[PDB]
């Protein structure tokens, strides 16, 4: 269980991306996790396609909210899940276009993290590779965050809004840290990524409703 | 366990090759038991560099020969395998010149059929995908088959010479039999397929020395 890891640096992260209008936080991340582990077992680093999971996980609301665990059991009775190259991200809903012959990545399952257990994401993150997670993204200080190790006592640890990916965990100046890529551009943050305080209390609800995807 | 299996079939086998004068039947045996196993890891059928694991396969020949089971080592302690269009089959010795970024496969090891178990090997054609196998393709009846099931009682089977990827089985006129791809081109046999003589005795020692790569 190393005290720091940055899955960027290791060659798992496509580039950070805008959702624009569409509320399709929930694909970037599940394309995220799927992105690590396809680099884990292959050794190619593939943007997969968020649009896919948009248009195409039925028991989602597309542009209108999703969950992650949903998008791994589409991609895995689906069989498949298509190359953002093949399935390019467009922002808007729309029927299902899958295509099964451009197909790049599949899913043989989930696992969820213990609700509320950061000692335990932080071992996941370690071992598996970077791990879809749902956060509090409702608040001014959150959505213009720039710099620092993210901490707000009004961040709700009891509900959860908007979904990301932890890419990695360390320290800055003292103050242990999640690392999150977020689907806001590179004007966001921290060229598009964070820092979120970590092991105080489940800040902003990290581990309220994490999973990652089995290959 | 299925009563008939062809890879072909399903996307899981590139177009057959010819190795020309050089003696590397062994690595595309080993490529293409690797791409089988990508395609049912992610789904993308990339024919895989066979010129990769001669130049680079320390342990093996080169041209003048090598195995199936230390090419794979190869590619799980060098942590991964480029394409074939990142490195392209020349038919000749020459340096590594493998390139990391263009990692198109990984290995975490190999599992070998037991020795002269056709109902084993069955197991592993129907459960895992395509076999790399080594038979003795030395006669002439074999070098000028082009149709039908192939078996010679004159078929070594205690000394194999040269490697193939045992990509199906079924039956085809009452006489049970494996699917080979051969690496002679495609105006060798069946557009560079084979039927082999099955649960006959180890005909031409399919068995003896078969293996598969772990991912
Ligand atoms: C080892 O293999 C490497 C990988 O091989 C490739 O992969 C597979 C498919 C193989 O089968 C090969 O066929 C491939 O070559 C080799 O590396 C490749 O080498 C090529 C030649 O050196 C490179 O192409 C040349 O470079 C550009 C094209 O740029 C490409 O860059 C990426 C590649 O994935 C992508 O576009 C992004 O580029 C930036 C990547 O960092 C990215 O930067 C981001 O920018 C953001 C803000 O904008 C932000 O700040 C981020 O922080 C920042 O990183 C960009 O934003 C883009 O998103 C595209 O694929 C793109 O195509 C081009 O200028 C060159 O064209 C020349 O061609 C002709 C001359 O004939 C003429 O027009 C000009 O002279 C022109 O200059 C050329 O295409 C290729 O990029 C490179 N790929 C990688 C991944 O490294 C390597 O050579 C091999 N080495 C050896 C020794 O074997
Ligand atoms: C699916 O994608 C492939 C390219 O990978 C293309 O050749 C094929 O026509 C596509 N199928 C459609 C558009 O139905």
């Amino acid at each position: 269980v190393p005290d720091s890891i940055d899955y960027r640096k290791k060659g798992y992260v496509t580039p950070v991306k805008n959702q624009g209008q569409c509320g399709s936080c929930w694909a970037f991340s599940s394309a995220g996790a799927l992105e690590g582990q396809l680099k884990k077992k292959t050794g190619k680093l593939l943007a997969l396609s968020p649009q896919n999971l948009v248009d195409c996980v039925t028991e989602n609301y597309g542009c209108g909210g999703g969950y992650m665990t949903t998008a791994f059991q589409y991609v895995q009775q689906n069989g498949g899940i298509d190359s953002e190259d093949a399935y390019p991200y467009v922002g808007q809903d729309e029927s299902c276009m899958y295509n099964a012959t451009a197909k790049a990545a599949k899913c043989r399952g989930y696992r969820e993290i213990p609700v509320g257990n950061e000692k335990a994401l932080k071992r996941a993150v370690a071992r598996v590779g970077p791990i879809s997670v749902s956060i509090d993204a409702s608040l001014a200080s959150f959505q213009f965050y720039s710099r620092g190790v993210y901490y707000d006592e009004n961040c709700d640890r009891d509900n959860v809004n908007h979904a990301v990916l932890v890419v990695g965990y360390g320290t800055q100046k003292g103050s242990k840290h999640w690392i999150i890529k977020n689907s806001w551009g590179e004007s966001w943050g921290n060229k598009g990524y964070a820092l979120l305080a970590r092991n105080k209390n489940n800040a902003c609800g990290i581990t309220n409703m994490a999973s990652f995807p089995k290959m």
